[PDB]
């Protein structure tokens, strides 16, 4: 018998053959033969039958055998066998075939006699001790590892998803996740499976998160939210100590960053809402990356800032430890050579500091201002930032930081319902009047700055943070009006002006409407508070000739009642100094005295004072 035929009459007999030595012996054959001829004799029409033949015997020889037999033996006959099935999930021309491959996962029997439960205990843990039994099992990963990568069809992923989904392999899965686990013995396509079934699957991620339990009580111990942190742990005790100049030559550090890379990453897409986040902040996930990115590899520090930024929001950060985080995480971003990570940082900062007192007194307390200044300061002005994706995020962390100022600067300011700042909190806050910064965020307003996707939140944003600023009682007002940048030779109000006109000329869309109306409330806002704050009533109103009537902005079903009286005022206030522009605005007279006889008495008397303004005519 030649390789073909010896194939042949091994498929053949293979059914009524049931010694185990000729079994094993057959299997090395066909083995070889696909080892060899990659298939090319075989008939094209006949291929089906021909892979769903071997198939057979590949499910067949998986079973247990009546007889009572060696470990050593079915090790053997299974990597065999499990080798032409790994071959079947990658090699080019039985791919046509391949939806063959994952009908084979689909249960009959409901048992451990399916293929798929025969697959799935041959990666149990306890085979990873086995010195035969280990092979199959890293020869089983690389299965899944092979049709998850593999199969580009979206409906045979999706049934193969299908297939996956039983008691018996979640189980197998988590108990590589178990504390008495040495992280070393984690194959990493676990990862790769694992994002696989949980891909579009609420229900299954709860699962894994909650076990059944209530989403206020704390996640149990045998879910995946203190199995993960207690890996990432496990896996940081062990690299702390490495040296990284080793890693090249190092394939343990190398396993073991990877191994905290793809926990991060799981954990990232396993905790979707806000009960899912919640859970990891009360089981201390904040403070297990935070310690694990002390971690100098980059990769590693990446991934855990994306992850505390995308868990930022949590109100349970109300109640974690912060007096250490903090600190840390300000030292990092004041040193990270890093754009991702400055990024990610400083967005965690600004969610974190919100609504929380306490939290914003640590950030204060480790100089937290200080830092925002720098940040901001660091970068180019935008218009000097060629690539998009670079620019974008330069925009997005300063928008960061001034949200995270803002948050600051809310507390010192007198509300009906006083905080008092000592002297270094006054004069770091002092640094944002310093010309070069109003310089800076004043070029942001106004650069014919390109497709910056969060140009409009940083525009909004920087508004507010001048509203905040003169709003506030120790910054001083004096010099703010009489900074004239290099570039369009314009003031804090041209810049203002230009940013409005902007807005105006951006593309119509719900998804950044609620903005825009936002950053034309903030303007309106802003020129009234420069006018009241800065003394300047005249210079505010003669250096925005460049705007059309507000009072226009009323057009529409607009109900705020602040954002009224305000438009009301400002123009007011504009004819005060410049009465022609009465003449020449076109106003909605009737929307006017109809606002006379307003419900708010601050807006009926408002209104009143500027239609005198207007011609009788």
């Amino acid at each position: 018998m030649n390789i073909t035929q010896a194939a042949e009459q091994a498929i053949r007999l293979w059914f009524n053959t049931p010694d185990p030595m000729q079994r094993l012996h057959m299997a090395k054959t066909i083995r070889t033969w696909i080892r060899q001829d990659k298939f090319a004799q075989v008939d094209q029409a006949n291929m089906p039958n021909c892979v769903q033949q071997i198939l057979n015997i590949i499910y067949d020889g998986l079973k247990p055998q009546p007889v009572q037999l060696p470990i050593s033996y079915y090790a053997q006959l299974w990597y065999n066998l499990l080798d032409i099935l790994r071959r079947f999930t990658f090699l080019p021309i039985i791919s046509p075939y391949i939806h063959q491959v994952v009908q084979m996962f689909c249960p009959r029997e409901n048992g451990p006699q399916d293929f798929r439960e025969l697959i799935c205990n041959l990666i149990s843990l306890n085979w990873q001790k086995d010195p035969h039994m280990k092979h199959c099992a890293n020869q089983v990963f690389q299965i899944f590892n092979c049709i998850i990568m593999g199969v580009k069809n979206e409906k045979l992923r999706t049934e193969f998803a299908q297939h996956l989904k039983f008691e018996k392999l979640v189980g197998t899965l988590s108990e590589y996740f178990n504390p008495q686990v040495h992280p070393g013995m984690i194959n990493p396509a676990i990862f790769i499976i694992f994002r696989f079934i949980i891909s579009k699957d609420t229900r299954l991620k709860d699962y894994f998160i909650w076990n059944n339990n209530p989403h206020d009580q704390p996640p149990p111990p045998t879910g995946l939210i203190i199995k993960l942190n207690a890996v990432m742990i496990g896996s940081y005790r062990l690299i702390a100590g490495q040296n990284p100049e080793t890693l090249p030559q190092n394939p343990e550090l190398a396993h073991l960053i990877q191994v905290i890379i793809r926990t991060f990453d799981l954990l990232g897409l396993l905790l979707h809402d806000s009960d899912a986040i919640d859970g990891f902040v009360r089981s201390d996930g904040v403070g297990a990356i935070t310690t694990v990115v002390q971690y100098p590899n980059n990769d590693l520090i990446r991934a855990g800032c994306k992850l505390l930024l995308q868990v930022s929001d949590a109100k349970a950060l109300a109640k974690t430890p912060l007096e250490n985080i903090l600190p840390f995480l300000l030292r990092l971003i004041e040193i990270h050579p890093d754009d991702e990570v400055i990024y990610s940082g400083t967005g965690f900062l600004s969610n974190v500091v919100a609504h929380k007192q306490h939290v914003k007194d640590i950030a204060i307390r480790s100089n937290a201002i200080f830092l925002l200044h720098t940040i901001i300061s660091k970068y180019p002005r935008l218009d000097e930032l060629t690539d998009a994706p670079k620019r974008n995020r330069v925009c997005e962390i300063i928008c960061n930081c001034l949200r995270t100022l803002n948050n600051f600067l809310m507390m010192w300011i007198p509300t009906p319902n006083t905080k008092t700042a000592g002297p270094n909190e006054k004069q770091q806050v002092c640094k944002f009047i310093e010309i070069d910064i109003l310089k800076k965020l004043m070029s942001c307003l106004s650069c014919e700055g390109m497709d910056t996707p969060g140009l409009l939140e940083l525009r909004s944003t920087i508004l507010r943070s001048f509203i905040l600023l003169l709003r506030t009682p120790f910054v001083p007002k004096d010099g703010v009006l009489n900074v004239i940048d290099e570039n369009r030779k314009e003031n804090l109000i041209g810049h203002i002006c230009a940013a409005y006109s902007w807005v105006f000329r951006q593309p119509n869309n719900t998804r950044t409407q609620s903005t825009k109306q936002q950053l034309v409330e903030r303007t309106i806002s802003l020129l009234l508070v420069l006018m009241e704050q800065c003394g300047a009533e005249k210079e505010v109103a003669q250096y925005s000739y460049s705007i059309d009537c507000p009072l226009n902005l009323l057009n529409g079903n607009q109900v705020k009642p602040t954002f009224i009286h305000n438009v009301l005022v400002v123009c007011d206030k504009i004819l005060e100094h410049c009465p022609t522009r009465a003449d020449i605005w076109t106003i909605d007279r009737p929307m006017l005295e109809g606002l006379t006889n307003h419900r708010n008495s601050d807006i009926a008397k408002a209104a009143n004072s500027l239609l005198s303004r207007f011609p009788e005519n």
